[PDB]
């Protein structure tokens, strides 16, 4: 069931809690939870942000809510401050829905950063490694997760009614096993280097590792991308989805205008953690993945 459906209307909607146990039992299966009707309005003085101009430089907007701190994009301060307003709204009305929904996280989701995407999909162009029209599970080579989940909210507020187009590939046991053949232990003092040198922030754990390696496997695997199972769907404009990025097989093919909000999980936070990407790499590998990781027993 790659697509669970939910009615919910209002980022201050209440849950029942048989919608709730739907929700976090379909999220932690490694589907996609959508909210057709969960629409994300802008202000009109807001509308001069539809436009790609804002993006200043070769990274995306983006917003800290923890530092209250706008990157990515340059102008006047009013201006500047308008969309650290919109993007702000945007982390504020996320968490709210997500505690709504999720209660059983408690306080253990951790927001990070916000970002805004106004470029067109369809004329992106980029490397094999970064080419997100290539179906990947989410793994940042300078931003280790150290295990933890990364789970996104997404909202298209197109405004000329244009959806954004994915591609859902198969579960992520599958995907791993698919490609286990081709993993590899990093070279030893590698990701020392990496460190100490400032490439990473932090120390890229085995599992992060791994996690690119099969990210970037994955993406080169050319029959894979071609044969595998995987569905396309159109999110329309003014709906709402939410997704373990690390654990759903995605891929983006066209659209324009995304609000996207990231949150962290630590994995013993989860319902059910043997269905983590981490414990599912612990135990193909047989091997403790992160050297931090609490002990227990
Ligand atoms: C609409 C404004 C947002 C409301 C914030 C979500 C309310 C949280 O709701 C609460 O979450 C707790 C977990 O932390 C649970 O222990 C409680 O049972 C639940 O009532
Ligand atoms: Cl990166
Ligand atoms: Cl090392
Ligand atoms: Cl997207
Ligand atoms: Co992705």
């Amino acid at each position: 069931q790659p697509i669970i459906q939910f009615d919910a209307e209002s980022w201050e909607a209440e849950f029942t809690q048989e919608i709730q146990d739907k929700a976090i039992e379909g999220l932690e299966s490694g589907s996609v939870l959508f909210f057709p009707k969960l629409n994300f309005p802008l202000l009109t003085e807001e509308l001069k942000f539809l436009d790609p101009t804002w993006v200043s430089g070769a990274k995306n907007i983006s917003y800290d809510p923890r530092s209250a701190t706008l990157k990515g994009v340059e102008g006047k301060s009013e201006d500047l401050r308008l969309l650290s307003g919109l993007l702000k709204r945007y982390a504020e009305k996320t968490a709210a829905f997500l505690h709504l929904l999720f209660p059983f996280y408690g306080s253990s989701l951790k927001i990070a950063r916000t970002s805004f995407r106004p470029v067109e999909i369809s004329g992106r162009a980029t490397s094999a490694r970064k080419d997100d029209t290539r179906l990947h599970v989410d793994a940042f080579p300078s931003s280790p997760t150290g295990g933890e989940r990364i789970l996104r909210v997404f909202s298209n507020i197109n405004p000329q009614g244009k959806p954004r187009s994915w591609r859902i590939g198969e579960p992520f046991q599958n995907y791993l096993n698919h490609l286990l053949p081709q993993l590899s232990p990093p070279a030893p003092g590698k990701r020392f280097l990496l460190y100490l040198f400032g490439i990473t922030k932090g120390y890229r754990s085995l599992y992060d590792h791994y996690m690119l390696e099969l990210h970037d496997k994955g993406k080169l695997d050319l029959e894979y991308q071609k044969n595998s199972p995987q569905v396309a769907f159109d999110f329309p404009a003014g709906s709402t989805w939410i997704v373990f990025t690390d654990q759903v097989l995605h891929a983006v093919d066209k659209g324009q205008f995304l609000l996207e909000q990231t949150f962290h999980l630590k994995v013993n936070a989860l319902k059910h953690p043997e269905k983590s990407p981490l414990k599912l790499l612990e135990t193909a590998l047989n091997k403790k993945l992160v050297s931090s990781e609490s002990f227990k027993l």
